[PDB]
């Protein structure tokens, strides 16, 4: 589990995504494993804005922040998993490393920020949803 709280806005991985999420919906791609859903209160999470392949990300199953180079977000193919079947996921970034099903939610952070939150898992790899192109989530 784990959400990015920037501004007046949540980002959750699609398929954690709670009633209050959907009944305060601002944006959900199926095909990214993403939701944004609107707060009451302001969050202090700032959105890297970079092209950066470096960064730690958080490991709930291992209870570690680890290292790691991670791949350009990209169309690839993920196998199933118990939240979806085998598809596509667009927007997607891998890195060598641990990731299962309770792990979705962690964040990848470089230097300038949150670069997105774990969304796939097995197979060695690690799949993380971007969110740095989502740049209205900066404003509004
Ligand atoms: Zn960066």
């Amino acid at each position: 589990s784990g959400a990015i709280y920037v501004g007046n806005y949540r980002v959750v991985n699609r398929h954690l995504a709670t009633h209050n999420d959907w009944a305060n919906l601002v944006w959900e791609d199926s095909s990214r494993d993403l939701l944004v859903s609107s707060t009451t209160a302001q969050g202090c999470d700032t959105i890297a804005r970079c092209d950066c392949q470096t960064g730690v990300y958080y490991c709930s199953s291992r209870r570690k922040h680890y290292p790691v180079s991670f791949s350009k977000p990209s169309l690839i193919f993920v196998e199933a998993s118990e939240y979806y079947p085998a598809r596509y996921q667009s927007h997607l970034m891998l890195a060598v490393g641990h990731s299962e099903p309770g792990d979705c939610g962690g964040i990848l952070r470089c230097q300038h920020g949150v670069v997105g939150i774990v969304s796939t898992g097995g197979n060695g790899l690690v799949g993380f949803a971007d969110v740095r192109d989502l740049l209205w989530l900066d404003e509004e």
